[PDB]
């Protein structure tokens, strides 16, 4: 249908085993000095062996690594790639709050590196940061962010940027060969999932279409908690909520009842026979969100969690973002879903809606922290399934109904009509989908704007933008 053509896919397919032969050159490994013990960090630097240099990259000091940073490079002389394990430290920034040490680190490190003119291409390795192949379990969210930024370093420095790859549980030789023939030569792929059956790339596609008669999503009722809910799309989220029957809604936003547009909104709504609960509440707020939990009715339990609170504002280029502005973007999506996720693991819940985006799926250019904070949403609806809760995430185009849409409509990603993407997400629900993508495109404007720097064989699942560059 319309709402189906919206509706896409991440997928993992099988790629070339790669060569034999180490990288030519020396590699440059970047560690992060109080998070090195993981089996998978050993392994790697087992791996690369004793040849590589190796770089601590200590605190978050952009200045201070430029200049460690200038010195390998004229010491040791040109890398044939850098290879960050920064990954590692999961542990929160001490004064970014919502920043997972790694993910400061990774950008510092990208961006460091472009002001020492080191010009060999950066690969960002994750263990369990993605689910990838039958059965993956992705068991590190906080890693899974990672690839939101590093997507868009390879569109903000396509010549810099080797890419991502996965590593197994278990580095045993034939991971360890799969990982250093890939630095050594990728075929251009550049999202790359290291597992016992083979190499995985990740690719974008069509989702199915959806099943009249098929459904398998429980029938709205009881108590349903949107975050963001006063107005924008989780307005029209809890709208439609109403007309499907729920018993009552409770909407939050930082200004709750003084949002604009909240109390003709909850009028609407109560309009419809619906109990409304209008908050104020902040989910990132931890303290703030149990109580309002703990106040829901006995006879109306919690049963679904729609999250869309969270901007995009005041983000930045890769080479410019600060790690003040990473904390804000990243508040609102991994300190807000992870105590919606610890609050509500317990509860039997219907449905766990997290709200992502476009920039998180293939990569915006200058949308560097929304889609590392998007991509953990992401994750942390993957690792959900694998706990055997349920979860859902919908990264969203363009929404219809200043300078960053207007960009993104020019390169093809073009306004949805409300309806059809609130179709489209049902449609993602009835089917019990962990991940969605949901987006009307213009391939032909879409793919050969992505692909101008550098190919992408993310989109070679997609026959339109196959069509598009030839």
């Amino acid at each position: 249908s319309h709402m189906d053509a919206l509706r896409y896919h991440i997928e993992w397919n099988r790629v070339a085993e790669p060569g034999t032969a180490r990288p030519a050159g020396r590699l440059l490994a970047v560690i992060s000095p109080d998070h090195a013990g993981a089996p998978w960090v050993t392994a790697v630097l087992d791996a690369l062996g004793p040849d590589t240099v190796r770089f601590e990259a200590k605190g978050t000091d952009r200045a201070a690594w430029a200049a460690q940073l200038a010195q390998l490079r004229e010491d040791e002389g040109e890398f044939h790639a850098v290879v960050s394990l920064l990954a590692a430290a999961e542990a929160l920034h001490t004064d970014h709050g919502s920043v997972p040490l790694g993910l400061a680190q990774t950008l510092l490190l990208a961006q460091a590196l472009g002001d020492a003119g080191l010009t060999a291409p950066l690969w960002c390795l994750t263990r369990g940061g993605v689910a990838a192949g039958r059965g993956d379990v992705l068991s590190s969210p906080v890693q899974g962010a990672l690839w939101g930024l590093g997507r868009v370093i390879g569109l903000e420095h396509p010549d810099r940027w080797g890419g991502l790859i996965d590593l197994p549980e278990t580095v045993d030789t034939r991971a360890a060969a799969r990982l250093t023939g890939l630095l050594a030569d990728a075929g251009g792929e550049d999202q790359l999932a290291i597992r016992g059956s083979g190499v995985l790339a990740r690719r974008l596609a069509h989702a199915a279409p959806a099943v009249p008669g098929s459904g398998k999503r429980p029938p709205v009722h009881g108590s349903v908690l949107v975050t963001g809910g006063t107005g924008g799309i989780g307005g029209r989220v809890a709208r439609r909520l109403a007309e499907q029957g729920a018993a009552h809604l409770v909407l939050t936003s930082r200004r709750g009842a003084d949002a604009p547009g909240a109390a003709e909104l909850r009028a609407e709504l109560e309009q419809l026979g619906v109990r409304v609960t209008i908050a104020a509440c902040d989910a990132a707020d931890r303290e703030a969100l149990a109580a309002l939990l703990a106040e829901l009715p006995e006879d109306a339990p919690l049963t679904a969690v729609f999250h869309s609170a969270g901007v995009a504002h005041d983000d930045a280029p890769v080479a410019d973002l600060t790690l003040g502005q990473l904390d804000a973007l990243m508040r609102a999506k991994l300190t807000a879903a992870r105590h919606l996720h610890e609050l509500t693991a317990d509860l039997d819940l219907d449905a766990f809606v997290l709200f992502s985006s476009g920039a998180a799926v293939w990569g915006s250019g200058g949308q560097p922290g929304y889609a590392a904070a998007n991509a953990y949403l992401d994750a942390l609806a993957e690792h959900r399934r694998s706990l055997g809760l349920t979860a859902s995430s919908v990264a969203w185009g363009t929404w219809g109904e200043p300078e960053v849409h207007d960009r993104l409509v020019r390169q093809g990603v073009l306004a949805m009509e409300p309806e059809h993407a609130l179709g489209a997400l049902d449609q993602m629900l009835e089917n019990d989908d962990t991940a969605a993508a949901i987006t009307l495109m213009d391939w032909e404007m879409f793919a050969p704007a992505f692909t101008a720097n550098r190919p992408s064989a993310l989109l070679s699942t997609v026959p339109e933008a196959v069509s598009a560059l030839s």
